[PDB]
DNA sequence: GCGCTTTCC
RNA sequence: UUAGGAAAGCGC
């Protein structure tokens, strides 16, 4: 192992820039491969260190309650257990075939393929080895991530050659495979049960800048290959839009006369050990993942063990035959690939019934191995659902965890339910399941009270187990209180009582006191009206934002007369008027009106019309111009006139060249309007929210 | 752009 | 001997 403090000396950093120098020159210009001469060169880098130089398991109880603290038998049977875990590849490649040409998958074209395939450069592998973590452990060789970046110049042509020797031949050096397992608690599990450890894998350096490059590149079209509803380990995706969604399918059931409904949360067992990597290469190749990229990743999972760091001792290896390792950067997407298959099945198979809310057929939600499935006729639905699964468990290794899948159940009588509940392998549950930290409740006038009450409850519990000065005390608040407390007003932007805000103020100001500050208020209005945001950028993917009873939601436009049972957008709308008062601001027709709004189809304009004027003029009423500017701003406006049906373009003059729509229309923009109109991303909408409403409110 | 924490898996 | 991924915030 490499001690960082020796990088430090200038005597230690000389000695080795120059004989990494004088190894790549004695050595290269021989009969050996660059993956030989890239081990070769580790060892001598590390015997050369050494001449300059020159978390335990105490118990593990069986099923009978029968324990051993013997550290042999302890090591015996942790070894033995994850040994078996990663032990059976599946051989059944032709059941592999037939599944995944049961369902239409997507496909990367030609371009996508392309980039995938693009050979590495220098750059890419400098950007990687500059954005390493700093004061973490190394790999089973010893080299850390300082390593790397104190001697960057030398290494990064070296590390480009082996790179494409790889990419030519498919061929890795052998300490590639390697990798230490460190055997992590599982939060709130027994932790004398060695099937309530979670496997953390330490590779080395080398190897995790390789896998990061991958994952960079097939990260850049995984929103081609991953359907909305999964935003586990997605870019630019939130986790809240799976809670709001779950919350109004919710209330849809409870509002329903006729109940015949399930809402199923399924925990997949061992998500990451338990993938078939012939199921995974054979995924894919049927997305059109082939070349040089395909045979990286083939040669990745071809031979890897693991060693089990455990209380003071390295165990003997054990190959990896089933799997992806919990702590490489690939990892994640190649899980979500994998388990898309059974997602595309669910959505496609007509027999497993989703949830009708209108247009809006809700059936699945996806957070990384989490499903939620909205079904409806569960006597038939369920039945179909977990044929599925089990067929799908056959080809691929995937497996339900029994202990932490839950269900809502909804019938009009005792014997449908009992019929239900005897044909199914989870419990259903009659109050709450936790879902993504905050509990999902069977009916949702609950929703406060499960969890805004326990939320004010464990805030005491952090302020209670919590040497500081007051200042120092304010900044605890804001590390730990507070994002736990955003967290859940997004998940749950409920309207919430006076008496929460009272109270979270109190246990705060206690603990900062001891019987600028973070104004909860202030973030909950932030939290609350950022919704807007999104109905305004009106996404296809946002389907979580048309699950409600609802009229709709639209801000820069005419309101309605107007739901009332609204959980969320009815109390959206009512901060953002509040908001638009308090700034003397008239936010009905403004520079961001659209042309696709109320104001202009209340003028019985058709929507070829609107449609004309976007695709030629841009997307507002100021694109297309008020008064005197009326489509003449351009010549390419002004011939578009000749675009327009003869009586909407004289319903537009009327409309825009009259004086109230001018000086609404034709005004200068404020701060807050550009924060809900100019911007694409919705990336630090809470901050820049929030630090409006300070310039407001204070 | 750098750094730090938190939520989820 | 605590890795990884996405997201949110705080901060100069
Ligand atoms: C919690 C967690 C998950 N993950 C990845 C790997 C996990 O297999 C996957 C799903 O996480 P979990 O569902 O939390 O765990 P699991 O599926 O491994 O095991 P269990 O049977 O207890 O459900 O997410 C990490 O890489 N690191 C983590 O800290
Ligand atoms: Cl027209
Ligand atoms: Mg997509
Ligand atoms: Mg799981």
């Amino acid at each position: 192992k490499l001690n960082n403090l020796l990088l430090n000396d200038y005597w230690v950093h000389n000695e080795m820039k120059a004989e990494i120098k004088m190894f790549f020159e004695t050595n290269e210009n021989k009969d050996t491969t660059y993956q030989n001469l890239w081990d070769a060169f580790k060892a001598v880098c590390r015997g050369k260190f050494i001449a300059l130089n020159a978390n335990q398991i105490d118990t593990i109880k069986n099923d009978k309650g029968d324990i051993t603290t013997d550290p042999t038998e302890i090591q015996t049977t942790i070894r033995e257990y994850y040994k078996h875990l990663y032990a059976n590849k599946l051989e059944n490649l032709e059941e592999m075939d037939t599944f995944l040409d049961t369902y239409t998958l997507p496909r990367l074209n030609q371009e996508e393929v392309e980039s995938l395939n693009r050979p590495i450069t220098g750059s890419e592998i400098v950007a990687i080895i500059n954005s390493l973590p700093t004061k973490k452990s190394p790999g089973p060789d010893g080299f850390t991530a300082e390593f790397y970046q104190r001697y960057k110049e030398e290494l990064v042509p070296f590390l480009l050659k082996l790179f494409q020797s790889i990419e030519k031949e498919g061929i890795l050096p052998n300490s590639f495979y390697e990798a230490s397992i460190i055997l992590i608690p599982k939060p709130g599990r027994d932790t004398t049960k060695k099937e309530n450890f979670r496997p953390i894998s330490l590779m080395n350096i080398d190897a995790k800048i390789l896998n990061k490059i991958l994952a960079n590149r097939i990260q850049q079209h995984i929103k081609k290959l991953i359907h909305h509803d999964q935003v586990g380990f997605i870019p630019g995706m939130q986790g809240w839009f799976n809670i709001r969604k779950s919350i109004n399918v919710i209330q849809h059931i409870n509002r329903a006369k006729d109940k015949n409904h399930m809402i199923i949360s399924i925990d997949a067992e061992k998500a990451f050990d338990k993938i078939q990597q012939p199921f995974m290469l054979k995924t894919l190749n049927k997305l059109g993942i082939d070349g040089t990229y395909f045979k990286i990743i083939r040669a990745i999972y071809d031979k890897p063990t693991a060693n089990i760091i455990l209380n003071g001792q390295k165990l003997e290896a054990f190959p990896l035959k089933t799997g992806t390792r919990q702590g490489c950067p690939l990892s994640p997407l190649l899980f979500n690939i994998v388990l898309e298959v059974l997602a595309r099945a669910i959505r496609q198979e007509k027999e497993i019934k989703g949830i009708q809310l209108g247009k809006e057929e809700v059936k699945l939600s996806l957070f990384a191995d989490d499903m939620i499935v909205y079904l409806e006729n569960p006597i038939v639905s369920a039945q179909n659902l977990l044929k599925l699964i089990s067929n799908f468990s056959k080809v691929s290794g995937y497996k339900i965890n029994v202990q932490k899948s839950q269900a809502f159940l909804y019938t009009n009588n005792r014997q449908t339910e009992s019929q239900i509940m005897g044909e199914l392998p989870f419990t259903i549950a009659s109050k709450r399941i936790k879902y993504l930290g905050i509990q999902l409740t069977r009916d949702v006038k609950d929703l406060f009270k499960e969890n805004y009450k326990p939320l004010l409850k464990e805030i005491k519990e952090e302020t209670n187990k919590w040497p500081c000065s007051w200042v120092g005390r304010i900044n605890i608040v804001k590390m730990a209180i507070l994002p736990k407390v955003i967290y859940r007003f997004n998940a749950i932007p409920i309207k919430l009582p006076m008496t929460f805000f009272t109270e979270l103020e109190k246990t705060t100001l206690k603990f900062i006191w001891n019987q600028t500050l973070p104004d909860f208020k202030l973030y909950y209005k932030a939290t609350v009206t950022k919704t807007a945001w999104y109905w305004y950028q009106n996404r296809d993917i946002d389907q979580w934002n048309r699950t409600e009873p609802s009229y709709n939601y639209l801000i820069f436009d005419k309101p309605e007369k107007n739901g009332k049972d609204s959980l969320f957008n009815k109390w959206c709308w009512e901060n953002w008027l509040a908001i638009c008062r308090k700034l003397k601001l008239d936010p009905f027709l403004t520079p961001y009106t659209k042309i696709n709004s109320r104001w202009i189809k209340d003028l019985n304009v058709k929507p070829k019309t609107i449609k004309t004027l976007e695709e030629n003029l841009g997307i507002t009423i100021q694109d297309i111009g008020v008064g005197k500017d009326f489509m003449s701003k351009t010549p390419k406006a002004m011939a578009t006139k000749d675009k327009i049906d003869k009586w909407d373009l004289i319903k537009l003059k009327s409309f825009c060249t009259a004086k109230e729509t001018t000086i609404r229309v034709n005004r200068q923009p404020t701060t807050w309007e550009k924060i809900f109109a100019t911007y694409s991303s919705d990336k630090g909408l809470i901050s820049r929210i929030y630090n409006e409403l300070k310039q407001i409110y204070h």
